[PDB]
């Protein structure tokens, strides 16, 4: 029982065999060296580890492993990515596209770049958080360098065409940009065929450690960015400092894992998420936020409505779960819900461990829980006529 | 035996305590929690831990919590620190001084700025690493908004008037940054006192784990920053990302560590140091570059005159050192020595695992070797008459 873990949005648990593997990288019995000591084993060691792990990470989405570029996070990756590209091809041209439900890494980013000089289309997604590619089309012009859309939304989990709005980019000669945080792993991803210039990656999001991550940057055709990090000249001039080796090798033994499981582990959260929806898309007054069905397999946002938001998280005090609000979710108001029915959403987020025992659980404490509040809520009172 | 370690400056291994500490935050059934979920337990968990952790490194420079910044390493750190002081208070001037025996990481960031409209003033070091403090009031104007020079030098262990150069700092209105990854947990830090607005700080250089670190920012008098990382606004507003807590909860064990642990173990290293240099003072042509004295009690730069440097790592084979080498170091180069003697230089670095028996191996295998090597030495022949 306990607390039921419904957050693997949030962050997730690192699997115990990455664990196991960063162990062997930390003390002094183990490979603790500096993969940049040069000039003797220890650093060998180090180094080699690093190198493998660059490569499971590569082989997870077809790159080449001189393409990965190690950071410390996806935040740090979506910074560098579209930071790093803005300023690089300035002299291109200023304009920059991306979507108001992007992740803030992404959105912050651009609202700084705007402070430098760089112009932003914030392009607002359809009710079922669907980007309209033909607005995407008309919105590009000839000094337009960067585009940035996730592939699958944190918050709703809707799934993009990132394939079609890459052959979009490439056509135009813009550099197109993928938040993949929350699709690696978890959807099918080889940039083999993809025409993504650049793509970010985390470790937390996909049972690694948090507090690393990677970017791709595609090698052919050849892409560039300024880097942001500065002292040494690291990853290939791209991204500067001590390479994490123990984090590094965690991230790589996720992506592993990862690449063997998904097909199976991905089925199976499938099976769970329609579990769940079909055990209280029943119930009185709710709504799906995306869509059950292109959608992420393992993300399920609802919006429960003629229900104080303020006291739905505290019924469900059995799940831990989120809602969004920081103010309500800036993704369910850019769908086009009020700030009442914002408020009154959850978005349950499942992982390699949930199991039917407690998804069943859940639809149980979801179904009660939504009967007593609208009992004593003024607000479903007022529903009733 | 084996290859002994005497790479300490370049990284430490992780001290046990450190690591069975942070295994308790990675895991399913431990506080894997995001510190950012507060609608849930495994979120507040998460959060308490980071705070103890927080304190934990306050305490070891004196500083409040509040001031701590966490990043994921010294080289962010510095990045931080100086393009976020020298991006916020460019109004009040461009002009920026800094050492050129600084550490990549600021010189690098300072080489950028230079591209980007600031004026940067690298001073050189008298012979023996110290920064004249008279040419740095002499380098000082109406329109200078930053220095930045470090407290201990990774690479020759010489130790800068920090306390006097921040008074000189803050009488004039500058913000003063200090590169302290190699002091802190060595030398005493009390911020209280100290007049220091900006400090860099690492975990691996302590005994903590690689990817972490901090940097502190006065809270008064208050000193700001532009953020350099996006998304969220996170450790208020200065740097944006998740909170990594296994690797913040191994920087705080590590710091507590330090604290208690810091008066024994440095008079034990500069004994150590001591040991080593009375054992090969003696040999020749040999010169320390650095100070023996005041120097770090760790950090021992030696040059052998007179002796090819490419054969010196070779022949050293059985200790892990380095030669700074990357092209001479750039640090002995700025201390005034020919490209060959940098070349035949080598950084001894010690540490908490480091004894009087691994010393005297390695007194004995440096006058031995040094003594082969000058045996076929064409350089050495010359020198010889
Ligand atoms: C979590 C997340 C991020 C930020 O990830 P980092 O590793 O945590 O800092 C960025 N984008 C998406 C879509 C995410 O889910
Ligand atoms: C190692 C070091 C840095 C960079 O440290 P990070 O944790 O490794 O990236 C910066 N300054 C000094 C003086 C160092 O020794």
């Amino acid at each position: 029982k306990l607390p039921i873990y419904l957050d693997y949005s949030a962050t997730t648990p690192v699997d115990p065999r990455v664990a196991e593997k960063m162990m062997q990288f930390m003390t002094m019995d183990g490979t603790f060296g500096n993969p940049a000591s040069r000039s003797h084993r220890f650093g060998w060691q180090a180094e080699e580890a690093v190198d493998i792990a660059r490569n499971q990470i590569a082989d997870l989405v077809g790159a080449d492993p001189r393409e990965i570029v190690f950071t410390s996070g996806a935040t740090e990756s979506d910074n560098l990515a579209i930071k790093g590209a803005a300023n690089f091809y300035q002299k291109k041209g200023k304009h920059i596209i991306t979507s108001k439900t992007e992740h803030k890494a992404v959105l912050d980013t651009c609202r700084q770049l705007e402070r430098e000089g760089f112009e932003v289309t914030y392009l607002a997604p359809q009710r079922n958080g669907i980007i309209d590619l033909k607005e995407l089309e008309a919105a590009m012009r000839d000094d337009t360098i960067l585009v940035s859309i996730m592939h699958v939304n944190n918050e709703i989990g809707v799934v993009q065409d990132i394939a079609a709005i890459g052959e979009m980019c490439r056509a135009r000669g813009i550099i197109y940009h993928v938040d993949a945080t929350q699709s690696v792993g978890k959807l099918p991803i080889d940039l083999s065929q993809l025409k993504v210039d650049l793509m970010s990656f985390s470790g937390h999001k996909i049972y690694g450690p948090k507090g690393i991550g990677a970017l791709y940057v595609r090698r052919k055709p050849r892409v560039r960015i300024e880097a942001q990090m500065h002292g040494g000249g690291h990853e290939r001039g791209m991204r500067s400092g001590t390479l994490p080796v123990h984090q590094i090798v965690g991230m790589g033994e996720a992506y592993r894992i990862a690449k063997e499981e998904m097909a199976t582990e991905m089925e199976r959260l499938r099976g769970l998420r329609n579990r769940l929806w079909n055990g209280i898309k029943d119930i009185e007054e709710v709504y799906l936020n995306g869509d059950l069905e292109h959608g992420a397999p393992n993300i399920l946002n609802v919006s429960f409505n003629y229900v104080e938001g303020e006291s739905l998280i505290m019924a469900l005090k059995d799940l831990a779960v989120s809602s969004g609000s920081a103010e309500p979710s800036y993704v369910l108001r850019a769908l086009g819900l009020n700030d009442e029915l914002a408020h009154s959403s959850i978005r349950f987020s499942l992982g390699r461990f949930t199991t039917e025992e407690e998804i069943d659980y859940t639809i149980e404490l979801v179904r009660k829980s939504i009967g007593r509040l609208r009992d004593l809520s003024p607000l479903w009172e007022m529903y009733k006529q």
